């Protein structure tokens, strides 16, 4: 099946992203826009610290920073949850851990407002070395690809999603990240609740050469995979 919600993405989307962060006590403000097209699972924003210098490096931001624009195959569309509860929208919840250094705890709705697919969110970070990776701005400016695991949480009528982020360090090393994430409807509507599968997730980072402001360029690929191939023919 496709979902009413998924009529919405068959054709380019505009997306704004508002975020309101506090790190450590080092408050900041992230807006975004661009467009997404979930055909291709394609997205492409670019983000500005509208309060200054970001406190902490913008690649620990991109996850925080609307998995309704993954593609999903056609033998999957059942399974694609966040299409689904559009557009009114669902709540996404997540803790990140931050391997030997602090976490972020993010709560974000993501809906449609007008013609436009908006994702506010409030972030805190708490626990972070002043000289760790992040508060020491020691990642380097670029993106690993993940996959990002879903499950049914059937109890809540949402999913439980998870995945391992890997932040590349400048000496070899790597910054691991542990997200813990779930999502939840808005509205009152039937949602799709999904069989386990993952999003294969490919991100690059850049910058427009005529931006001054703290600012990202992003352009990411999501697309669904891993459902055994049951429902082989429907």
């Amino acid at each position: 099946m496709v979902s009413k919600g998924e009529e919405l993405f068959t054709g380019v989307v505009p997306i704004l992203v508002e975020l309101d962060g506090d790190v450590n006590g080092h408050k900041f403000s992230v807006s975004g826009e661009g467009e997404g097209d979930a055909t291709y699972g394609k997205l492409t924003l670019k983000f500005i610290c509208t309060t200054g210098k970001l406190p902490v490096p913008w690649p620990t931001l991109v996850t925080t920073l609307v998995q309704c624009f993954s593609r999903y195959p056609d033998h999957m569309k059942q399974h694609d949850f966040f299409k689904s509860a559009m557009p009114e929208g669902y709540v996404q919840e997540r803790t990140i851990f931050f391997k030997d250094d602090g976490n972020y705890k993010t709560r974000a709705e993501v809906k449609f407002e007008g013609d436009t697919l908006v994702n506010r969110i409030e972030l805190k970070g708490i626990d972070f070395k002043e000289d760790g990776n992040i508060l020491g701005h020691k990642l380097e400016y670029n993106y690993n690809s993940h996959n990002v695991y879903i499950m049914a949480d059937k109890q809540k009528n949402g999913i439980k999603v998870n995945f391992k982020i890997r932040h590349n360090i400048e000496d070899g090393s790597v910054q691991l990240a542990d997200h813990y994430q779930q999502n939840t409807p808005i509205g009152d509507g039937p949602v799709l609740l999904p069989d386990n599968h993952y999003l294969s997730t490919q991100s690059a980072l850049s910058k427009d050469p005529n931006e001054k402001r703290d600012h990202m360029v992003l352009l990411e690929f999501v697309t669904a995979a891993g459902i055994t191939h049951g429902m082989d023919e429907l």
